[PDB]
């Protein structure tokens, strides 16, 4: 029902910050921990991905999903290929390339937002692009993911924890 435009979704996905050494301890299932900014974090279904939602009227920084357990960030490199694909347009163009990710696991949340925010800088998506296209994160088992860029990714999904070795490639059609 909260629609969300190209500037609605450009504003979103720019503007982030990863907090990999938190120890937290709520109304469908929420953590609290301080960064002396109090945080809180939305469980969907410690290393944290953490994207500002709403801050109370006393300074309580909200944020969903991204909360993955016992998480290494230095040492391990995954290297996918990341296949973009704009076929009718102005300029058309197909670009596959390796997206790099130095985690051992991820959250869809956060794979989501910085492989939006890539798209936005470097391919121009909700700015000169539409913002009409989608996104298939196909996992090594023959699963997948998709994200809609028509919205901003779902709450409900940000939970998601993934295995960066399990990814095989991510096919983006605009």
């Amino acid at each position: 029902v909260n629609k969300h435009d190209k500037e609605a979704l450009y504003r979103y996905y720019t503007g982030t910050m990863e907090m990999k050494n938190i120890s937290a301890l709520h109304g469908k299932n929420n953590l609290r921990f301080k960064f002396g900014i109090k945080i809180q974090v939305l469980l969907p279904g410690l290393d944290v991905f953490f994207v500002q939602e709403k801050r109370d009227k006393h300074d309580i920084f909200y944020t969903v999903g991204g909360v993955i357990q016992n998480n290494k960030t230095s040492g391990v490199v995954s290297a996918p290929i990341l296949n973009i694909s704009k076929e009718k347009g102005e300029d058309a163009f197909v670009k596959g390339y390796p997206y790099y990710i130095k985690k051992e696991k991820i959250t869809l949340k956060e794979l989501d937002y910085k492989l939006r925010k890539h798209l936005i800088e470097k391919y121009g998506l909700y700015k000169t692009i539409s913002k009409d296209g989608r996104v298939k994160i196909s996992l090594k088992d023959g699963s997948f993911y998709n994200l809609d860029l028509r919205s901003k990714l779902k709450f409900k999904y940000m939970g998601e924890v993934i295995e960066s070795k399990q990814i095989k490639d991510i096919e983006v059609n605009l």
